[PDB]
């Protein structure tokens, strides 16, 4: 199985599923290197975030446990087609790239912080990540090219 795609056991149904320990993606169907990849993301900062500040709120106060909740929340809406990445990203993302529907433009290694990189490279064109933790906050990372 591709980079970090491991199989495992669903603790609700006991039926097969896959999680990726590099992007924290989890999906039921079996899964499927670039020099550069292009990604958009939705960032939800927290108190412990690098710069607890964003175009949305001058001092972020939400805890980490809560940041995650919010992040899980959008994943459900994205996964269920209730909302798309771009809409939630253009509204909620605590990064200024929200103005650009969360695009961060094309990029290669060394360039971004490592957990974001490792996720960004391990996704394939189309995959969204699960929650990804960096010193900045919590990300949902979609890979576009
Ligand atoms: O604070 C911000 O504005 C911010 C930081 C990031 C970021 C992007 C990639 C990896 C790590 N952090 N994205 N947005």
């Amino acid at each position: 199985l591709p980079p970090g795609w491991e199989k495992a056991m669903s603790r609700s149904s006991g039926r097969v599923y896959y999680f990726n320990h590099i992007t924290n993606a989890s999906q039921w169907e079996r899964p499927s290197e670039p020099a550069r990849v292009r990604c958009s993301h939705l960032l939800v900062k927290h108190s412990q975030s690098r710069r607890p500040s964003s175009w949305r709120q001058e001092k972020i106060t939400r805890t980490k446990e809560e940041a995650l909740e919010l992040i899980n929340g959008y994943i459900q809406k994205i996964k269920s087609g209730e909302e798309d990445f771009e809409s939630l990203a253009s509204q909620f993302s605590d990064c200024s790239s929200a103005k650009a529907r969360g695009d961060l433009g094309a990029f290669s290694r060394g360039q971004m912080q490592k957990p974001f990189e490792d996720a960004s490279f391990a996704l394939r064109t189309g995959e969204m990540s699960g929650p990804v933790f960096t010193d900045s906050g919590i990300h949902i990372i979609l890979r576009t090219e």
